[PDB]
Parts: C-alpha cells; sequence; structure tokens
C-alpha cells in the first residue's frame, strides 16, 4: 500500500506497508517511529498520536475502544478523525493513505 507520512517540519516520507502490517511496523523500518513507543506498540499508551486523513479513517478498521481512551491521553490537540499508528492495519486497496504526524506526540 502507498503510505505517506507528513512530518511536522513538512518533510514527507512515503513507504510501502504490506497487508496486515501496522503503520507502526513499517515506520520502525523507515526510521519514522522515533516517537519512543511507550507501550512498545501494545496499544497501551498515547505516544503514537498521529492524524490520519479522514479519507482512510472510515475505511481502515475502526479504532478500538482502547485507542479512544488513549486518544484522550495525548499531549497535542485531538481531531474528530485523529488516530494512532499501533492500532491501524494497512492494506493495498487503501493505498494512498496520508498520515499527518505533529510536533507534539508525547
Ligand atoms: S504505541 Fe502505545 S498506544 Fe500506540
Amino acid at each position: 500500500s502507498k503510505v505517506v507520512y507528513v512530518s511536522h517540519d513538512g518533510t514527507r516520507r512515503e513507504l510501502d506497508v504490506a497487508d496486515g502490517v501496522s503503520l507502526m511496523q513499517a515506520a520502525v523500518s523507515n526510521g519514522i517511529y522515533d516517537i519512543v513507543g511507550d507501550c512498545g506498540g501494545s496499544a497501551s499508551c498515547a505516544t503514537c498520536h498521529v492524524y490520519v486523513n479522514e479519507a482512510f479513517t472510515d475505511k481502515v478498521p475502526a479504532a478500538n475502544e482502547r485507542e479512544i481512551g488513549m486518544l484522550e491521553c495525548v499531549t497535542a490537540e485531538l481531531k474528530p478523525n485523529s488516530r494512532l499508528c499501533c492500532q491501524i492495519i494497512m492494506t493495498p486497496e487503501l493505498d494512498g493513505i496520508v498520515v499527518d504526524v505533529p510536533d507534539r506526540q508525547w
């Protein structure tokens, strides 16, 4: 799947994430996950605070109730379609997904 990561400084990094892989898995491989995953990707923290283009949020597997509670624990401003990276599974059909990462993810 074509995955685009929009950093805070504006630098964009695009990777290929295979089916069943989490945007978090491909990030650690392209040097993008340097967000110090607290739960280590076990979906138990809010360090993976990112913004998924509202166009893939209602398409990729609806975030689980564990993310909603961790989403209220983020350090930056939440968005109506705000999402995390360790609870989303990429797929070829959803290729073109745009992920927006802020300057405050803690
Ligand atoms: S990396 Fe910990 S909740 Fe996503």
